[PDB]
């Protein structure tokens, strides 16, 4: 029934009929949105450029955030270990048991957070997550355990840790708005009510949830050297190296060596902020004008899925003004900011007709605007050009990480919405990477740096973490700066 | 972010918590529920006895309606071919170029019908599609073809006929209401309206979409034996040979003999109408009476994804009735028919919290209904049992054309929404037919029968039927009962 169960061929999109003016039009297009091999080659040198600045001493745009993980996941890991992810809208527990073969079993529960939990009292935020781990704890531990359960906590808030069992919060986003807990450590403040309700766990570490989709792949596939979000928001984490990191000079214990591992949360999503390199095109600068924190997160704005309907919008409403197209048409929805969400690019790249007869009915159904077949094919290049673009920028981050490092292989643990969903974005990544590198390869199985599927960084990373932080802080190897 | 990319493993699933009275109502829904192989083996009987009395001159409740495709592609077959596939909805055109090796290429356009369409005129409504099709050839062939294109036409409307390139419409359904068109032949209305536009297409096959997902999926894959659609429609399509169906004795030419295969489209879903083996229970019967043609399609509703819902909402409202069950809620919107869509016991059996949060956010956002987690773990159960007995009875279809023609071994190739999006629904098949035939076997992919995914039958299937019948054309092999 409808087209079949296998992905449909890919449409052949002829041009042949598309009149000269579009057809100029669509050449424009492609001039502001392709990016060139050579123009990824340039950015990714100043990426790794800005990779090292910031782990200087004076810093730089790209936090490059030591993560105090300090050694690999070997795979052999084996025990019962807690996570927590405090999202914006719930809370989620995870029991994880290392098998000792890169392989894991988990338990889960997922505790869906008040509405007014994210604007109340600190007690009441920690009383309420350590009700959950006693609920939790009670039900799967019905008789104790002998050792505490180590738990590491994925905390993704703007925060400085000086060691990896602390999290000084910096300020609140994703719609928390708690009073007296920015500039305070929540490790301290979750563990005294856990304590309170006397629950056998000891909160061990505090990671952002990217350092743990690093580690979490790391341990089930050791070929992984980078973890990689790329969906509403973006970011990566590797492992550097001691010696690389000069704003730790002065402040690390002896027994973590100058050659030691150090897992990097680069949040990178404010790399290119003084606007040097990225392509931003008109439309990149209105949408950054018009967004929440203009100039502020520069990278993240030109990859980030979130804003790729809203180029569109903008590109069409310029050809709209400009004469091109819709010329009868009722343009009224078009003005709306955001109206096209990601849903519009995905699904205009998704369509397998040559004329494109999902997207005429999704700017028919949604948009009230109808349209013609060549301006339908001029539509579907935009989608295309939009996506080819995010993955291409992506890509940079990920050159630049391994060729900083000296990767001439990788495997690059992805997830994020853009990743998991978006049409075509594991080709148009490949493509990308191949481009840059221009490897004599056929198949994208055979990438010498490749994307794969990552492991749950939030919950299963976030215990592999507290698993690896536990034997360090029984053996009394450090975990953080001198003294802290 | 979430839980990774990776499906979750399955839950625990303890039930450690629920009380007496409630695992005793869960072993009663066991009860209702469960259906063992011995049941299957039961049922299958049956329904090979049902195949053999619908190709019987006294016929039955399964239809088994000769399509009228006597041979099997080879995978050899070469040239162009177009199909056309008329819904309720929508016209899909489809241009099929076969390479001779089982392998293909398409190039398809889609045409939302107007609105006017549905209760227009019968030229209106051929008027239309010769109109799409003459845009479409005149596109892709911009300086004609040598030879007319052959067009195999889905019809998606219960018909008859005598030969495979003639469709008698019986009965229109869709809210069609055209008027002219019962009663006689379409293939000379769109051939008319064709000629009048002087297209060069000759229309040489009408089929139902199960038989074209049998033939392109043979076409493609060696190894099918059958054409499966699980949706919200059941149907199925496989051949047989000419000697085993006594209704076309005396019927057929010499050239359409008794070791002749014939394609038989089953139309099965009305299996069973007379209510002598599947296994109703209270619920099923509660469902039948209220549907629109109570006492029809017995088959389909005990294996199509569209009740699933709905026995779930009835289950559920018993055991409140009972006092059992949500005990202190306001049970209104539980009362309202089919507001259990699939998704219900879809998202219950995908969830993967042992606290069911899930399915707790879909009963709380969308019903208005608060659960205890006990509660959610019988909820679950319950998802789990229906899911599970509507793909053991679909595989019972399976097994008796298998049974029937002596398939030791087989690819099924199926399509629909069950089997494409239902959780777990592969698994559940696979284990059913490892059930019925107590194979010693330890994974599905090694199943002697197997269900994989079918290729499009309503565009591509058509497409080939159009190449085997115009061979057979060509070459004056009858297609048909002698005369017509």
């Amino acid at each position: 029934v409808r087209l079949g169960p296998k992905k449909p061929p890919a449409r052949k999109g002829s041009m042949a009929d598309v009149p000269a003016n579009l057809m100029e039009q669509i050449h424009g297009l492609e001039t502001l949105f392709t990016v060139s091999s050579e123009k990824m080659r340039s950015i990714v040198k100043h990426f790794i450029s800005e990779l090292d600045k910031g782990l200087s001493k004076k810093g730089g745009n790209i936090p490059m955030i030591p993560g105090w993980v300090v050694e690999y996941p070997t795979g052999k890991e084996t025990g019962d270990f807690l996570a927590l992810d405090l999202g914006g809208t719930n809370l989620r527990v995870v029991l994880v048991k290392l098998g000792g073969n890169h392989d894991f079993d988990t338990t889960q529960n997922k505790y869906r957070l008040p509405d007014h939990l994210r604007t109340g009292t600190s007690e009441q935020l920690w009383s309420f997550i350590a009700k959950c781990l006693k609920e939790f704890v009670d039900e799967w531990y019905p008789d104790g355990v002998s050792e505490p359960l180590p738990l590491g906590f994925t905390f993704s808030y703007p925060a400085s840790q000086k060691k990896i069992n602390s999290g000084v919060l910096q300020r609140w986003t994703k719609g928390f708005d708690i009073e007296g807990v920015e500039g305070h450590d929540v490790v301290p403040m979750l563990q005294e009510q856990i304590e309170k309700l006397n629950i056998p766990i000891n909160v061990v570490a505090l990671i952002n949830d990217t350092t743990g989709t690093l580690v979490a792949s790391l341990y089930t596939d050791p070929q992984t050297k980078m973890g990689i979000i790329i969906g509403t928001g973006v970011n990566g984490a590797y492992y550097d190296v001691v010696s690389g990191i000069e704003k730790l000079e002065g402040l690390l214990p002896e027994d973590i060596g100058p050659d030691s591992p150090m897992a990097i949360n680069c949040e990178y999503g404010s790399f290119d902020n003084e606007h040097l390199v990225l392509p931003r095109t008109k439309y990149d600068v209105i949408i950054d004008e018009e967004s929440p924190r203009p100039g502020q997160q520069a990278f993240e704005k030109m990859t980030s899925g979130y804003y790729l309907g809203e180029i569109m919008r903008l590109v069409l409403l310029d050809l709209y003004d400009s004469g091109f197209i819709f010329k009868d048409q009722d343009i009224s929805k078009l003005k709306e900011a955001y109206v096209m969400d990601t849903s519009y690019p995905s699904k205009i790249e998704d369509d397998p007709f040559e004329n494109l007869e999902d997207t005429d009915d999704l700017f028919k159904t949604n948009l009230n605007i109808e349209t013609t077949v060549v301006e339908r094919k001029l539509i579907r290049k935009l989608a295309e050009l939009v996506g080819t673009r995010a993955a291409r920028l992506t890509v940079c981050g990920v050159s630049a990480i391994c060729d900083k490092r000296g990767y001439k292989t990788a495997h690059i643990a992805a997830d994020g919405s853009v990743f998991n969903r978006y049409p075509g974005y594991k080709e148009k990544a490949a493509q990308a990477l191949k481009d840059i590198y221009n490897w004599d390869v056929e198949k994208m199985e055979d990438h010498p740096i490749q994307l794969v599927a990552a492991e749950d960084g939030s919950g299963v990373g976030a215990a592999i973490i507290a698993c690896l932080t536990q034997k360090r802080l029984a053996a009394g190897k450090s975990v953080g700066i001198k003294g802290e």
